[PDB]
């Protein structure tokens, strides 16, 4: 088990330290190297970013080149 990838990417913006927010790259490599997780999860943390942006719970930014960073609304 592990827990939802909702809050195994909560977990994984967390940890992060920095004036911008998390990459989706590293979100995958923190959640890879500390919970049980299965070879389709590339997709689901895809699929949850998707849809933790549209219920509100992430925030984004985007700059020129700057391929996307994630951080908790609040």
């Amino acid at each position: 088990s592990h827990p939802t990838y909702s809050e195994m990417i909560a977990a994984a913006i967390r940890a992060e330290k920095s004036r911008g927010g998390s990459s989706r790259q590293s979100i995958q490599k923190y959640i890879k190297s500390h919970y049980k997780v299965g070879h389709n999860a590339d997709l689901q943390i895809k699929l949850s970013i998707r849809r933790l942006l549209a219920a509100g719970v992430l925030k984004q930014t985007k700059g020129v080149g700057a391929s996307g960073s994630f951080r908790l609304a609040k």
